[PDB]
């Protein structure tokens, strides 16, 4: 089991870490959502599916910079919303294919009353997400660390 990034960034078997820049919608106002969509951004597969099961989570969700300051979030992960930063791990998605698919995370982020101006840096770390990949066979457990940069300012315009 491996992941990869948009941009080819690989994470190999046995977890590591890296880096995704990300546009965001450059505007977003009081009472919208800011979607940051990480499922066109990062990919994993299973590397031998006729032989093993491997199960994936969102293990936590963790926002910095000015996500954290000043926007209200939740995560949908494979269909269910849940709040960010996170208070549990997910449940499991399976990953049966060689065929890399995407991993189905999703941040809904609207703005706190507070916020007006530059609400996101561009370059600014704005989140990290943590992928535990587990499987059906034996006892691995693996971390996939993806710490998210936003590549642009979002304003919340006052
Ligand atoms: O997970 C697999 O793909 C192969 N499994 C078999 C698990 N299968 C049972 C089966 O194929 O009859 C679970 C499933 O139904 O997918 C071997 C194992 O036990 O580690």
């Amino acid at each position: 089991f491996a992941c990869k990034t948009a941009n080819g960034t690989a994470i190999p078997i046995g977890g590591g870490s890296a880096n995704v820049y990300v546009n965001l919608a450059p505007v977003v106002n009081v009472g919208q959502n800011l979607v940051v969509d990480l499922s066109t951004q990062i990919f994993c597969h299973n590397d031998y599916p006729e032989t093993i099961t491997d199960y994936v989570t969102l293990q936590r969700g963790s926002a910095y910079g000015g996500v954290l300051s000043n926007f209200s979030g939740t995560v949908k992960y494979s269909g269910s919303s849940y709040p960010f930063p996170t208070t549990s791990e997910t449940p499991r998605v399976v990953y049966n294919s060689r065929t890399d698919k995407p991993w189905p995370v999703a941040l809904y982020l609207t703005p706190v009353s507070s916020a007006g101006g530059v609400a996101i840096k561009a370059g600014s770390l704005i989140a990290v997400l943590i992928l535990r990949q587990t499987n059906n066979a034996n006892s691995d457990d693996f971390q996939f660390v993806w710490n998210i940069y936003a590549n642009n300012d979002v304003v919340v315009p006052t």
